[PDB]
């Protein structure tokens, strides 16, 4: 689902100005301010966000297009390393991730991941690991972000400040609501609630992930075409049936400056197609944050936007 935000430029540039200019220096205060400003989001946008937050969508994502973003010459050089300087001045797409983010839930940091930071810069880096956001030339295989983590976030948000030079990088998303109808009764019943072995990403280096779970008439999805490792042949067969159904419903989003993609991390699996970086200081640059909500026990109380959580594998 897409929402053209172009006409909100002015109002959104305003709300963004309400926020502290050095977010990481005091993230709790920054996010709190963004929560206040979030109450003033244009009615239409606010409704779309609230509706998507409560109902999700058939395609499992909400793309906000045309959000304000700095002219390319006004953006810093594309980052060449992580973590980002705590002193880095606020970027507009980051502001948008704050506003829209608090409208949906709580930004959450994951200790063992990216120094336990909350705002993640997603740019390509030399000799990147195959399962990393830093890859470019190699396809970033379908994955439900941290599906093996107990505190898996409900949403993964990606805001684009800089697309790749030839704009060939495509963000893929496959929705459980479109793929499920393609599986037969046997396969669904086999998948639903069946915990299966799953490795974890490098930073968290078992875990038992349930490919499907929840209401059988509208189950959530936990899939990783890399770390999900089924045992029983019956199992492997059901997963493959799901892997194919997902490929079959694959949707492609080409992120361009001003774009903010909200991935329903409980009903989708995503990926990124190949692209060649130029190492010229203007490579692809996305901003990522994870959002937690009241849904399916991600919160136990007392949580605040900006909190960093430890790792506990599902099982
Ligand atoms: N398919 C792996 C996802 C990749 O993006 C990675 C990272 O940030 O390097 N990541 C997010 C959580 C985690 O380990
Ligand atoms: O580069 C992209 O568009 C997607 C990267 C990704 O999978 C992620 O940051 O979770
Ligand atoms: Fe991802």
């Amino acid at each position: 689902t897409s929402v053209d935000c172009t006409a909100y430029g002015p109002e959104l540039r305003a709300l963004a100005a309400r926020l502290p200019r050095t977010p990481r220096a005091d993230l709790y205060a920054f996010l709190d301010a963004a929560h206040t400003a979030a109450a003033s989001l244009p009615g239409a946008l606010a409704t779309a966000l609230d509706t998507f937050n409560a109902e999700g969508s058939e395609d499992g994502h909400l793309l906000l297009r045309g959000l304000p973003v700095e002219a390319d010459a006004d953006l810093p050089t594309t980052p060449s390393s992580t973590p980002a300087p705590e002193d880095r001045s606020l970027l507009t797409m980051e502001a948008m991730l704050g506003l829209v983010g608090r409208r949906l839930g709580l930004h959450t940091g994951y200790r063992e991941l990216r120094s336990g930071t909350v705002y993640h810069d997603v740019y390509p880096s030399p000799g990147a690991h195959h399962l990393s956001s830093e890859t470019s030339e190699t396809l970033l295989e379908f994955h439900t972000e941290m599906a093996y983590h107990r505190l898996q976030p409900n949403y993964v948000m990606l805001a684009c400040s800089r697309a790749d030079h030839e704009r060939t990088a495509a963000t893929l998303v496959a929705s459980v609501r479109k793929a499920l109808p393609l599986l037969d009764e046997r396969t669904r019943a086999r998948l639903l609630d069946r915990r299966m072995p799953c490795c974890v990403d490098v930073a968290f280096r078992i875990a038992q992930v349930k490919p499907l779970y929840g209401d059988a008439d509208d189950p959530f999805l936990g899939y990783d075409r890399e770390l999900l490792a089924p045992e029983d042949p019956a199992d492997k067969e059901a997963v493959a049936a799901l892997s194919k159904a997902l490929d079959e419903v694959t949707e492609a989003v080409y992120l361009e400056p001003g774009d903010l993609l909200i991935v329903d991390n409980f009903r989708t699996t995503h990926a990124r197609t190949p692209f060649s970086p130029r190492w010229d200081g203007k490579d692809r640059w996305l901003h990522r944050v994870y959002i937690r909500t009241d849904r399916n026990g991600q919160l136990s109380g007392g949580e605040r936007a900006g909190d960093v959580v430890a790792f506990t594998p599902r099982g």
